């Protein structure tokens, strides 16, 4: 069946520093001559909401301590851009990765690589949701861990800062130019998220991969339009549909057109009466189109 | 709770592609050998593979393995069990300080998944009690490296990439050449055992499901170690392995793992239409090594 993986994370571990302001510590990204780290580093240890242009008025460069792998960086200078602070270095990352930036939509997977310390821990999958924020695994001191995507000539795309966790549980970031997802605050106030839809797109990706894993006791005989498939959508929690050509290699290769993977979603939703859907109960929504062409054929 | 990978960067400069003739499956290059599947010398034939006749003929020149696109000299080739030793004219500088483990099921691991020696994913896993994985391997997978890293740094290599079943499981051997399930590396038929609930596991899962406040399903009666050992063999479960690396946990939650026993047997056939952590049914997937890590980082 279907894995969710996460793309391989050594071009991106060597990127990973240490980032300490006072005695607060969390994770940087140092590419080139700059380190990008959450703004939130410079935040005093009170429980008040923060003022962060008194914040960054009032800091000072000596109380910077920038390492890799135990080895210090001399911090040059500091600018603030949303919520990211941009700290130069005196030294440049002689294994910085082809890169660019790059901002999420919801319903885009990546790959996060979980740190402490400036120390990667674990990598893995995800998908950003219709809410702005993601279900990672991360405990205090994730923060400045990033989420990359890896092009097929090896670009790296950096996209995702981890910021904050909400009180829900979900966890929020911002893209490296400093706009937080969902525009979230990195405030300790109580924020509470919108709620999240069912991914649309890949709930169609998924049915496609049962069918080519012969599972086919949902498939429904007749169809539906996208306009009537939006219509009930947005009755039901679930997306839009973005448009029927996308799928136009899974549609060719399975023989069968989005408009009935529709329409069987709109039964399926009532639910599966004790059968499953590749080891699943219900929808999945956890994997993209691209996804499961990359792991049914390698393309 | 959230199935994660140990990070690759390490194994990743490990990899190479390694063809005989036409065939072509992915190595781990260690020092100055390179460890692959020996079915690589396997003839373009439908029939039984006679490894003993395909390796006294086996020549030299016919090898040919790359790091990044970087073709390395072959200076030898021996044969260990299911896998070949090849000999190549440098060492590589990138080698990590490792070993070699030889995993048991229940074992987590990482498997870097790989064609033609270029990594295209990484995961976790678990060494199931039929002795497969259920990977995401299509063609050309062979070879791929399991691993895991210890808290000192040091790389224990697990698991080499072997054959698939016709069920879609995945059969991989270790580095001194040992099928794991003892499977063989052959065109011929093979099916599985069934695999078994984790029961370890699955007690590891419910304390999760303590701490994170869903306890609906959390009973008071105890069942023991030894009566649940034997409705575990007769309902599709392994035994538990033991009661007191959980302390930590049931200190903190109050409830002992002989209740978490009697739960399993509670919902060992379903939830009734609700659900534990968004699982419609027991969950066997983490370790209490991964839930104590990723609740707490210890
Ligand atoms: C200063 C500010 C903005 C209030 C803040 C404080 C702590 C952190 N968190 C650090 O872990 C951390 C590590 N270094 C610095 N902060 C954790 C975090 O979000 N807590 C709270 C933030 C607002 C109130 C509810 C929870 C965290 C992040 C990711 C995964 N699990 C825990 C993030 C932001
Ligand atoms: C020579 C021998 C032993 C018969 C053989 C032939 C092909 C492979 N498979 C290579 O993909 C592959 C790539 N390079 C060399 N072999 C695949 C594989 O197992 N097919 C068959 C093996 C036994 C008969 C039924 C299936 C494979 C696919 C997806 C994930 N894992 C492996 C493995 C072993």
């Amino acid at each position: 069946g279907l894995k969710k993986m996460a793309q391989p994370s050594g071009c991106v571990e060597r990127c990973v520093v240490r980032v300490c302001y006072g005695s607060t510590v969390l994770n940087g990204v140092w590419l080139g001559d700059t380190v990008t780290c959450p703004r939130h580093v410079i935040a005093p240890s009170t429980t008040v909401l923060i003022d962060y242009d008194h914040a960054y008025s009032t800091m000072r460069l000596h109380n910077f301590s920038v390492s890799h792998n135990g080895v210090f960086l001399g911090v040059v200078g500091v600018t603030m851009h949303g919520s990211v602070l941009r700290i130069k270095v005196s030294q440049s990352n002689v294994h910085t990765p082809k890169h660019v930036f790059k901002t999420l939509k919801p319903g885009d997977s990546f790959n996060i690589l979980a740190c402490y310390e400036g120390i990667a821990s674990g990598v893995f999958g995800v998908n950003l949701r219709t809410n702005f924020t993601i279900k990672g695994s991360f405990i205090n001191g994730a923060c400045g861990s990033p989420g990359y995507n890896v092009r097929n000539d090896g670009t790296v795309e950096f996209c995702y800062l981890h910021q904050i966790e909400l009180g829900s549980g979900a966890h929020v970031g911002s893209d490296f130019t400093g706009s937080v997802y969902g525009n979230f605050d990195d405030q300790p106030s109580l924020q509470v998220e919108s709620a999240n839809l069912m991914l649309s797109d890949n709930v169609v990706a998924f049915l496609y991969a049962a069918l080519l894993n012969g599972c086919r006791w949902w498939l429904c005989s007749t169809r539906v339009n996208v306009d009537g498939f939006n219509e009930w959508a947005m009755a039901n929690g679930y997306t839009s549909v973005s448009s029927v050509e996308c799928y136009s290699i899974l549609a060719a290769k399975t023989g069968v057109s989005v408009e009935q993977l529709l329409a069987s979603i709109q039964h399926l939703h009532e639910g599966f009466g004790g059968k499953n859907i590749l080891g699943y109960s219900s929808l999945c929504d956890e994997f993209t189109l691209a996804e499961v062409v990359k792991q049914m054929y390698g393309v």
